[PDB]
């Protein structure tokens, strides 16, 4: 995750508001410190986020707490929920899915927020308009953030753009204007790019065989 010569981005702080609610917050304590990340809520029990974030709770998934809609430090609106499964992409992008258990009030992470829908990625497009909304880690804690830019490459199952990300972005969802999910942000290569999972045609079918009420449009 770099910060590229595009470096157009603001704090989000309706955070439930519209496509925002689905942008997760991801905590996972270690010995001496913690790991955060991104991820994005798309079904009842489940978000997007990476392999390598979700490895930071190293095969626990009880350690991994996902805040939907978080504000900052202080201002979780939606609580949190705590990992249950771990469901890796079985090809070799950088894509889990994490299944989290309901809160304490019983609820399920897909009540709480409408879950994102996914882009069927048949219009995506080299040079369209895009976001990467999620938690970057020099800023706040917990606090949600909007990256504006353009895509720049798309090949199998690897979508890039100009637009800066921020090591705490992993995980996070690549918006289209239409507030469609098209890839999940992994990485990327300083400072030249930075990258998502494409959501193709074979991680479309990863994900409706594992989260059956899916919104793909």
């Amino acid at each position: 995750s770099c910060i590229l010569p595009n470096n157009n981005r603001h704090q989000i702080f309706n955070t439930t508001q519209g496509h925002y609610d689905a942008v997760s917050f991801i905590y996972i304590p270690i010995d001496g410190g913690y790991m955060s990340g991104s991820g994005v809520v798309v079904g009842e029990n489940e978000i997007l986020t990476n392999k390598h974030v979700v490895n930071g709770a190293k095969g626990n998934p009880r350690n991994i707490s996902v805040h939907p809609s978080a504000k900052n430090e202080n201002d979780y609106p939606n609580g949190k929920f705590v990992g249950q499964e771990i469901i890796p992409y079985p090809g070799n992008s950088d894509l889990a899915i994490l299944r989290v258990s309901p809160n304490e009030h019983n609820q399920h992470i897909g009540q709480v927020v409408k879950p994102a829908t996914i882009s069927s990625n048949t219009d995506t497009r080299i040079n369209e308009n895009i976001t990467v909304t999620g938690y970057p880690g020099d800023k706040p804690l917990a606090t949600m953030w909007e990256s504006v830019g353009k895509v720049v490459y798309i090949g199998g199952e690897e979508l890039r753009y100009d637009l800066s990300t921020v090591g705490g972005n992993s995980g996070s969802p690549v918006f289209n204007g239409k507030n469609q999910v098209i890839g999940i942000h992994y990485g990327g290569v300083c400072n030249k790019y930075n990258s998502s999972v494409y959501i193709n045609d074979f991680v479309q079918q990863f994900l409706r065989n594992n989260i059956p009420d899916i919104n793909i449009q």
